């Protein structure tokens, strides 16, 4: 059966709908840009990372948003006990408080963790760490994911390198992603709202998805969007 949908928001021409019923959820069909932030090889001096350095800002003391900075405004460089020594520490809005601000281990590794981005000022009740079910209507592929990063308020439809892989979307931070509105994201706001191990949040996403009616329901719903 088709679901009953109620508009709650709109960003960049994409309508965001509350899905009537329980558990509480919202859904949107959008493109999928790559967010490599949090990957410990995303950014390095002299374009050494998997993204161009300037995608994180200016790494010579100017405005740098890709990750934490030192007392003089330069990006923190990874140490010998970090995954990519000498690369910059790239940050995500969601974080693990077990690690310090200057540690790559504090952030969500885009290479390994399926995560979605929501636009700033458009979380629609979701809190970082909440879970989601993500579906690619062109490949038939799906994955559970967390709300792991915050994007520009004027853009919607973006997620991690690993989520791209799971959806069979080109995962390259420089030329990957898609502008085609082929990804359906079902967010469960209020579902977690904290950092926890991937095994735990993935199990919780699985339990909510079962209770909500499974992928079969989301597949039918996707035809309405
Ligand atoms: N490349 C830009 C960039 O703006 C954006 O990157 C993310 O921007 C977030 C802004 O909210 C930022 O969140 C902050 O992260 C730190 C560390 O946890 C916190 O202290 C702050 O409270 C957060 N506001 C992310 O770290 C950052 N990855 C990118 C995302 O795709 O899209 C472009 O706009």
């Amino acid at each position: 059966h088709m679901s009953e949908l109620s508009e709650i928001d709109s960003v960049a021409g994409v309508t965001i709908y509350s899905v009537d019923g329980e558990p509480k959820s919202f859904v949107y069909k959008a493109g999928f840009a790559i967010d490599a932030d949090g990957a410990p090889n995303a950014y390095a001096p002299n374009n050494g990372g998997t993204d161009f350095t300037a995608n994180g800002g200016d790494d010579q003391g100017g405005d740098w948003w890709g990750g934490p900075v030192d007392a003089e405004g330069y990006p923190i460089k990874q140490k010998i006990f970090d995954p990519f020594p000498g690369y910059y520490v790239s940050a995500t809005a969601h974080f693990n408080p077990a690690y310090s601000e200057d540690s790559p281990y504090r952030y969500i590794d885009s290479n390994s963790i399926p995560f979605i981005v929501l636009p700033g000022n458009h979380s629609n009740g979701a809190k970082l760490g909440d879970v989601a079910l993500v579906y690619n209507e062109k490949t038939g592929d799906n994955c559970y994911a967390i709300y792991g990063d915050v994007g520009p308020s004027s853009k919607i439809g973006q997620g991690s390198v690993r989520l791209a892989q799971a959806l069979k979307i080109d995962d390259n931070p420089k030329a990957g992603g898609t502008e085609s509105r082929i990804v359906v994201t079902l967010v469960f706001p209020g579902s977690v709202g904290k950092w926890e191990t991937p095994k735990r949040w993935f199990s919780h996403a699985n339990q909510l998805t079962k209770a909500w009616g499974g992928l079969s329901r989301l597949k039918t719903l996707s035809d309405q969007l």
